[PDB]
């Protein structure tokens, strides 16, 4: 579909100001909040993310043909971690949790998307994957 007819808008507290979202860092991008409040606890400069196209979880295990598979591929065969990154918690009692946090944000990658509903202690939040818009105020 047209780039946008999808876009849902998030928001980034940091100490930096973000230019554009790279492919570094420990996630390989950019966690998004849907409120500002929730966004400025994390950071004094607020930031305006927006995904093209977000990769739900409900999509990513019901919608999505074989993407088992590729979770597969990306968890090096270890069938008992690409089953953590299927599910938005990202835990596991095996593997650093926010490792599997990044490995989610390489399936959507992979998938073709450009962030993925995830858990946390706010609740959904979104990994803000390159591909995404990030603006300062
Ligand atoms: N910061 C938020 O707005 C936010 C929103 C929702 C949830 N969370 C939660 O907080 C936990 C850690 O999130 P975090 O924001 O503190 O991560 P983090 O602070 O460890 O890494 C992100 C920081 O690095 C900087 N950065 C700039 N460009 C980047 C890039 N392209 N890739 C990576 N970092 C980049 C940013 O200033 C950003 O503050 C996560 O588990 C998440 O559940 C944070």
């Amino acid at each position: 579909g047209p780039l946008g007819s999808m876009s849902m808008e998030l928001f980034h507290g940091s100490y930096e100001e973000i230019s554009e979202i790279r492919d570094s860092g420990v996630f390989g991008g950019l966690f998004g909040a849907h409120e500002k409040e929730t966004a400025l606890s994390h950071g004094e400069t607020l930031h305006r993310i927006i995904s093209p196209l977000p990769l739900t979880d409900y999509a990513l295990n019901y919608e999505i043909e074989s993407a088992w598979e590729v979770a597969l591929d990306v968890a090096g065969g270890d069938e008992n971690v690409a089953e953590a990154i299927m599910a938005k918690a990202c835990e596991s009692d095996s593997n650093d949790g926010w490792e599997l946090q990044r490995l989610r944000g390489v399936l959507a990658v992979r998938l073709g998307y450009t962030s993925v509903e995830m858990e946390d202690e706010h609740g959904t939040t979104w990994l803000c994957l390159p591909g995404c818009t990030v603006e300062k105020i």
